[PDB]
This record gives C-alpha cells, structure tokens and sequence, in this order.
C-alpha cells in the first residue's frame, strides 16, 4: 500500500512521493476553493481601507500631485483585482490559478511599496510603517499552496522590501526602515512555525483518510476484499447484471485438509502461505468487473462478469493446476503429495438473489471436497 | 461504535471535542508540544536581547540618560523573568506547571513591549519602531500547544491593551499614527486567525483518525470482538506469562450449530444480526481480569481464561450456554432444539506447552460434542 508505507517511514521536511504529491496537490486545490473566495474578498477590503485612510490622512491642498499618483496605483490593483476575480470562482479553470497565485500576491506587494515610494518622492514624511508588514503577511494567507511555496515567496518579498529602501530615500529614515525590515524578518520566522504545524498536520490527515478507507475496503492478511464490502458490491453486480440482462458466474475456492498444515507446520507457518494463495488467486482475476474477496476463514469467493460456462470451467482448471504447481509441502493430504484445492462453480440468472446462488454454489464444493480432491461441479 | 469514530462522523467544526475527548486531546496537545517550548524560550530571550541592542544603538544617552536607564531596567526585568520560568518549563516532572503560566508569560511580554515604548513619550523623544507593538501580538500565535480559542482570546486582549495605552498614556502628539497602527494590527490578528483555524482543524482530525485507525486495525473487529492476529499476540503472551508463574490456562471455543438453515431461510442480514447479539452476550459473560475474547474467523470464537480451575470453567461455560439458549431466536431449521443450539469445547493447558496441542484438544472435544447431538461440553 503506497499510502501505508508513506505514513510508516515518515514524511519529515514536508514532501511526498511524486505521485502522492500530485495527488496531494489536487487534494489541496480541491479543498482550498472556499479559501480563495475569502482571500479575494479580504484583499479587496484591505486595499479599499488603504485608499480611504490615505485620503483622510494626507492633505491634498498642499500636495495634490502626490495624492493623484497614489490614487492611481491603488485603483490600478483594485481594477486588476476584479479581472483576476472571474478566474478564481469558475471551476473550469481553477488549475491555472495554482500558477498565478504567486503572481497575484507579489504584484500586490509591489503596490504596497509603490505607495510608500511616493511619499519621499514628493517630500512628505510617512505616517505608517506597518504597510510593508501587511504585504508580507498576505503571503501566509491559506491560498492552498504548499509549505515551500509560501516560504520562498515571503523570503523573496522580504528581499524586495529591503531592496526598495536601500536605493530609495537615501540619507533619510534609513535606520527606521532597516529596523522595520529586520522586525519583519521576525514576523516571517514566527509565522513559519505555525504554518509548519499546519502543513504537517494536513498531510498526515490526508494520509490517514486514504489508509483508513483502503483498510476498510480490503482485508488485512491478504489483498482481497473483506466480507461486508463483498456483499454490497455483489448485490450491485447482480443488479447491474439484471439491468443489462446477462448471467453472472460464481466460483468458490476452498483449501482442503488445513488441520494437517496447522498442527504439523505451526500456526504462523500454516497460513503464512495464505498470501501466496491470495496472489496466485488474484493473478487469475484480471477481467473487467471481476472481483476477488475472502468470506472469512479458509474459504474464498470470486465473481465472474459476462463469462460463459466453457470459460468458467477453463479458468477454474488452470488456477487449480497453478496452485497445484506451487508445490507447497503438506504431508497430511489424502489427495496428493501437496495441498489440494476444491472448487465449486454455480451460474446465476437475472432477477435471482445472492442467497440462492450461494445455496446453488455451496453443495458443489461439499460434494467435491468430500470423496474428492480438486473436482469442480456447476 | 467507538467514541472516536462517533466524533469523526459527527464532525467537529468550531473545534470542540467532548469533555472526555477534549481532556484527552489537551493531554495529547501538551505531550507533543514539549519540543515547542524549547524554541519559544529561545526566541523570547533572543528577541528581547535584540530589543536592548536596538534601544542602545541610537538613543542619545548624553541628551536623555534617564530614559535609557529606565528602558534598560524594564527589558532586563523580563529577561530575569524568562530565566526564572525557564527551569519551570524544561522539567518534565512539572510540565503541567510549565503550561500553567503560558498565558501569564505572554501577557508580561506584551506589557514590556508597551512599557519600553510609552517611556519615549514620557521623556519627550519620538519613537522609531512602531512595529514593536505588532511583535507583541504575533507572540500570542506562537505554537505554545494552547487551544484555538485560548490563543484567539489572548490576542484580542493584547489588542485591547495597545488601544488603551496609546489613547491614555500615549499623549496627543502621535495619536493619528497610533490608531492606524493598532487598526493595522487588527488585520494582522485576522490574517493569522485564518491560518490558525486550519492548523487546529487539521490537528484535531488526525487525533480522531489515529485513535480510530489504531484501535480498529490492531484491536477489535468490524462486528466481532478482537482481531485474529491480535488474539494470537495475546495468547502467546498469556502462555508465556502463565509458564513464567507456572499456572495453567483454560481455553474455550464457542461454535454455532446448523448455520446453513439460518442463512438460507432468514437471510444474510439476519445471519450477521445473529452474530452481533452473540458477540454482546459473550462480551457481557467475559468479565474476569486478563480475560481475552476474540473472533477467530467465520462462525467460531475463542475465549481465554487466566487463573481458573476446571470447576469454574465448566460452571461459566454452562451458564453462558443456558444464557444463549434462553435467548429466543427463530432458527426453525434446527435438528437439536426449538431454537439455535451452541456447541462449546473447553481445553486445559500446562506449563511450557504449545498452543497447537491445546487447540487440537479444544477442537477435538468440539466435534465429539457436535456428533453427540450438540449441546455438549467436553474437556
Ligand atoms: N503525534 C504528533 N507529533 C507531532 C505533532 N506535531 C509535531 N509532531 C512531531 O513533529 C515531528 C516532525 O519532525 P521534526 O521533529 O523534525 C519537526 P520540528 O522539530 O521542525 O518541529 P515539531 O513538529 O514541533 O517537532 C514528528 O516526528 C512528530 O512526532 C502532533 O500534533 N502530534
Ligand atoms: N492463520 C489463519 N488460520 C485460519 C484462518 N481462517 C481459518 N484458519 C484456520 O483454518 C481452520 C478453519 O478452516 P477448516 O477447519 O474448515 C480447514 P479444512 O481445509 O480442513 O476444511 P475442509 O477442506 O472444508 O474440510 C482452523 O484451523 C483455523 O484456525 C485465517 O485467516 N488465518
Ligand atoms: N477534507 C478537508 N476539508 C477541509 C480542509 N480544510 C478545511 N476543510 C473543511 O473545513 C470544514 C470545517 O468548517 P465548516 O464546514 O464549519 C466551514 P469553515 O468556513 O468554518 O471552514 P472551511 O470549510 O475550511 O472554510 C469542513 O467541511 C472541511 O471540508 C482540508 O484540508 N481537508
Ligand atoms: N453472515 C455470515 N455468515 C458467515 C460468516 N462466517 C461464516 N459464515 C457462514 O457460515 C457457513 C460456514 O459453515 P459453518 O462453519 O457455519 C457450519 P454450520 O454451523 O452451518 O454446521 P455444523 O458444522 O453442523 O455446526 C457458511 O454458510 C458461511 O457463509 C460471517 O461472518 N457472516
Ligand atoms: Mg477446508
Ligand atoms: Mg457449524
């Protein structure tokens, strides 16, 4: 089981196998549709709050040109925010949003510094140094991106935020911006702790549900289908077979003389071979809508879909030969040097239930097992 | 079913478990969060040390020596507080004490963040690191192992102090800057609350899943009592323990008689229905200490007994046989009575004797009870 082995060996440093990671990314994108809706809404609200704050804070009568330039930049992203808005709600193109989400964030960061880079252009001192911080925290919003995607994005944002102040506004406020950029560095580090626990929990919650579902779908010792799933699926198979008007053939597999194997070879060794029986039974089960299941204990049942009586006899004979050709020693057998297998085949028609076919299948094995080696009766 | 499975099916939006589950979860949270306190103490010591360096970096000691001294006293005070709480957090013996002051420790850190600022306006010097108050809020969201609502209510209280101190002790010269920064900090809390919710929700589902996955796989059964493989581990351990203290172990196998009639006349859902009442009445009849009851597979089950004599084993076998006989279930196809009949086989084990020998004797008596018209118990 690919899911089980990933959980056992651990997934530290937050990385799956190539196929599992691709499945996880689809899982991440599927469950982050609601988060994208909130992220677009909050970004529109935040930038709207920036505009009203700027107008009510800076005087226009003395610096009208500065106000006009700032107002153009802010509305520019707001209009650009309404053009990426149709690309985040339509499910038809949600895939492209996985690659443009970094584009839609770093561009927002670009405008955050653009508003400040104009206060010193017009010779007006700043009134809030917390603008740069809110652009950085937008990176950590849960847009369904991975751990390393968000982390590498904020670090790039941090570098660009530091760069804009070094080449601009020189010999003025340099100490206060460098400290604020340094303070932001701690902001990124603190948020990295929390995001790590989020992504680690998310992956191992995804791994659990896949493993839990598979475990209930199959049995444990072998890879066949457990009892309660087999009953439900066979009823669906019978209903489907009646819908398309074609008979369903049932063949049951039973091991003969298992006390001798148990008491002479040991309890763990006696059925250690059960997996070997499972694989050689499964390799003979490759047809479409052809199932392999264990009914609990020594006896197994496999269901054939759209097969004729000649085919059922042919496939039953070769699997009996195949298990005989395995040649596992079993000294207590009265029908051969090695362990022997009994088969019982029954045919089911449309509108005829599971109970009747099982009744029509059991005594063929009973008449075969007794006074018989590996005989098969229809 | 399981309490863990019950919660998962019910759902846990708003992040609240049952009282017993939440107490287990909180202990689970504290156990796994022990490593996080190592980093939390490290960063808080490092951050406050860096605050001291920054304050001395530019503050004019010549012009304002009193301001520098007062700030230096406050910052070293919490570092002293960090060195007195540090021995109370790394010791596993009082880990409950270590997180008994976690809201207390964070609030004090927030207090010094504002106290090392308001003194700038006390001495008439404009501040230079308005971002300082924000760092006192982000400390609340550090993964200290607290619950979701504990962190959320803590940061909101820290938000209140920022607004209160700047409106009252913040004078009137830099107010318009203060409310803007406090309003921006409100967005900081809101943004971090989104990520916090996903963290706690993802964590809680795992604990329900891990408890459910482990218990269903290793232990228990879908309808029965215990998995066959786990029964084998217990039986080997019980035999090893029994041989160590030199006492016999009694084994009893319970079998259903004439099950073909029940299956083909009453149906499969009736057949598995007969199983689960059979399981519960066998479970209620198994109350001895270190008593193992399991579903081996198919129709037969085995119960393991520790420190019992032949008379007790025969006595308990008879009453459960009468109990299941007293249970009125229509099994009209029976050839041994009006209702379904149950066969039992009891075997005794000695010291240093393998499970195959006792199992062979146990089933041997079972068939010799079967051919005797059922309803028989043999040793
Ligand atoms: N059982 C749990 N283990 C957890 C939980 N959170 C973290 N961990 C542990 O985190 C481990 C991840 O590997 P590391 O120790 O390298 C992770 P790091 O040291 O960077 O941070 P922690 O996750 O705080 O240990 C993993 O072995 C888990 O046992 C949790 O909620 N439950
Ligand atoms: N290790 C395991 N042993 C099993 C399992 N299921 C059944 N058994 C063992 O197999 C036996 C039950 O099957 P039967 O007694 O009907 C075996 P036998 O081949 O003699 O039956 P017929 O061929 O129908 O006469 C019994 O010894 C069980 O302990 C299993 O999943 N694992
Ligand atoms: N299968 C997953 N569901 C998730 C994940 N993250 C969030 N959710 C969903 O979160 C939901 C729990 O919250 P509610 O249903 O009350 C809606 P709320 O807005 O509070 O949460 P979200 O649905 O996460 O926005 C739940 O239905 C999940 O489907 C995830 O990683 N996997
Ligand atoms: N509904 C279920 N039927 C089961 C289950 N396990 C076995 N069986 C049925 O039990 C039958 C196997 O034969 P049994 O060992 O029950 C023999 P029975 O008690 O009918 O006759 P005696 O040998 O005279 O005691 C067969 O019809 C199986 O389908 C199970 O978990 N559920
Ligand atoms: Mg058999
Ligand atoms: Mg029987």
């Amino acid at each position: 089981n690919p899911y089980a082995r990933q959980l056992r060996n651990g997934f530290r440093w937050l990385r799956f196998e190539k196929e599992l990671e691709n499945e996880f990314r689809e899982f991440l994108s599927w469950n982050s549709l609601m988060q994208r809706r909130a992220a677009i809404g909050v970004a529109f609200l935040i930038w709207a709050l920036f505009i009203v704050a700027d107008w009510m804070m800076v005087d226009i009568r003395l610096h009208p040109s500065l106000f006009e330039q700032l107002l153009g930049v802010r509305l520019g992203m707001i209009g650009l925010l309404l053009v990426v808005w149709p690309a985040a709600f339509l499910p038809s193109l949600r895939k492209v949003g996985d690659a443009i989400a970094p584009y839609c964030l770093l561009l927002i960061n670009l405008a955050v510094l653009a508003c400040d880079v104009l206060f010193e252009w017009h010779g007006v001192p700043r009134f809030t140094q917390l603008g740069a911080t809110l652009g950085i925290l937008a990176v950590f919003f849960p847009l369904g991106l991975a751990f390393w995607a968000c982390v590498r994005l904020a670090l790039l944002c941090l570098a660009l935020n530091l760069a804009v102040f070094l080449l601009f506004g020189g010999e003025e406020n340099l100490r206060t911006n460098l400290l604020n950029t340094l303070y932001n560095g701690l902001v990124v580090l603190i948020c990295s702790f929390a995001l790590y626990l989020q992504d680690y929990a998310q992956r191992e919650q995804f791994l659990g549900r896949r493993l839990l579902g598979m475990m209930a779908e199959q049995d444990s010792l072998t890879g066949l289908v457990n009892r309660r799933y087999y009953e439900l699926l066979a009823q669906r198979a019978l209903e489907q077979g009646a819908r398309e008007e074609k008979g369903v053939a049932l063949i049951l597999v039973d091991v003969d003389d298992f006390k001798a194997y148990n008491d002479h070879y040991g309890h763990p060794a006696g059925d250690a071979a059960l997996r070997q029986l499972g694989v050689v039974l499964r390799q003979g089960a490759r047809r479409p809508l052809d199932i392999a299941a264990r009914l609990g204990g020594e006896e197994f049942a496999v269901l054939l879909y759209d097969s004729e009586e000649g085919n059922t006899l042919a496939i039953a004979e070769r699997l009996r030969q195949a298990v005989e050709a395995l040649g596992i020693e079993h000294l207590g057998s009265s029908a051969g040097p090695c362990l022997t297998i009994s088969l019982g085949v029954a045919y089911s028609t449309s509108g005829m239930g599971l109970d009747a076919l099982y009744r029509e299948a059991d005594r063929a094995l009973y008449e075969a097992k007794d006074a018989g080696r590996n005989a098969v009766r229809v």
